[PDB]
């Protein structure tokens, strides 16, 4: 049982907001829900360490992946075995967009690292809240362009898992679109 | 330029003792030496991270690897580039023996993670201080059964790369181990 969903986008694309509203929507239908996030959900100390320190991309990816590995094991997989709808604000796609397309690390290596860290757990549906970095409500601009395009490139590679939402629209109608796509996967 | 050396073995095998003796022995010969270690040489804060309760073996290895990636880029390669003899107390082999043979993680995955973590950098010589498992004395569930697997793992890694590894008997007195290490170095120096 259980359903695994993720949200992705740049910081200030409104992921937490939509994660909050999606939880509330599923609670209103009586469906058990669990919110969680990366970084921090597996190893909170990773999150606080990366906050005040910049490393090499390789080193920083491996920390994200250790956190992810604990996150998948202690939080996400248990939640799904209990029949809950688990919603993660950021997951693997964040590393692929930021460390891969942004900092330039090779994608095939990242996914081979990720495969054991995640046990190959992929979300059923990932919502990409897309906007230009200048429109975001919260290493130059060029880095943030690369991450956004990277997200869009990931989405067009897997059109079955990504749902690309224009994040500049009002939050209420963005919420209804997410609800629309999600409807078929519940009764 | 430069020479990359490492010390390996179980907890309590004399690695730290012998790396420090070696460093000092090379400095007295007038050679530039960089003494380093793992975990912590790349990312000091990883030792905090590694103590986390009930840490899965995958996260464990990825933590060691985060540190290793930073350690290679910021400390080891720039030291080697300047012609220093760089000695690391523990390197990739620790992960292969502890997280591979000890925890049961697949070696090919470990090595695939290692490729980009180390950028292919392997030491010229690695001194394995082979210690009996019962003599070994932080990390989760460091039991006797674990140490047998780790010890035998080290010995299998030695057999697979017998030109890189020099296996020495860790129960021998410290002067004799150091002299034996020094003798395996002599052709690689002047
Ligand atoms: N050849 C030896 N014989 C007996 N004891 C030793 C020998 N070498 C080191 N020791 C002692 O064993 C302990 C562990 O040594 P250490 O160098 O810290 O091991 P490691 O670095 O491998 O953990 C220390 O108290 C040290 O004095
Ligand atoms: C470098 C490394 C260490 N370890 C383990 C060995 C030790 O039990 C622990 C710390 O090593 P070390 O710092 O050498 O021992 P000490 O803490 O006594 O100074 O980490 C691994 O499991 N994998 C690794 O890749
Ligand atoms: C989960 C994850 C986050 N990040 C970064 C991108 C964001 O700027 C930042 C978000 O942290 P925050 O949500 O605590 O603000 O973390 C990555 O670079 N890779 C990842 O895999
Ligand atoms: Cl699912
Ligand atoms: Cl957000
Ligand atoms: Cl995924
Ligand atoms: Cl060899
Ligand atoms: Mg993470
Ligand atoms: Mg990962
Ligand atoms: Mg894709
Ligand atoms: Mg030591
Ligand atoms: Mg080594
Ligand atoms: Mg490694
Ligand atoms: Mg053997
Ligand atoms: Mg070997």
């Amino acid at each position: 049982p259980g359903l695994f969903l993720t949200l992705e986008g740049l910081d200030g694309s409104g992921k937490t907001t939509q994660a909050r509203r999606l939880a509330a929507f599923l609670e209103a239908q009586g469906r058990p829900v669990l919110l969680t996030r990366e970084p921090g959900g597996g190893l909170p100390e990773v999150r606080s360490l990366l906050l005040t320190q910049e490393l090499s991309p390789e080193a920083e990816y491996l920390l994200f992946s250790a956190d992810r590995a604990e996150h998948v094991r202690k939080v996400i997989l248990p939640g799904l075995a209990a029949g809950k709808v688990v919603i993660s604000d950021r997951y693997l796609d964040s590393s692929l967009a930021y460390q891969g397309y942004g900092r330039g690390l090779p994608l095939p290596w990242l996914r081979e690292v990720a495969r054991e860290a995640t046990r190959g757990l992929k979300p059923r549906l990932t919502f990409l809240l897309d906007l230009p970095p200048e429109a975001a409500l919260r290493l130059g601009l060029e880095f943030f362009r690369r991450v956004r395009e990277g997200y869009l490139a990931l989405a067009r590679a897997e059109p079955g898992r990504f749902v690309v939402l224009d994040a500049t629209l009002p939050e209420e109608e963005i919420a209804r679109a997410i609800q629309a796509h999600l409807r078929p996967l519940l009764p």
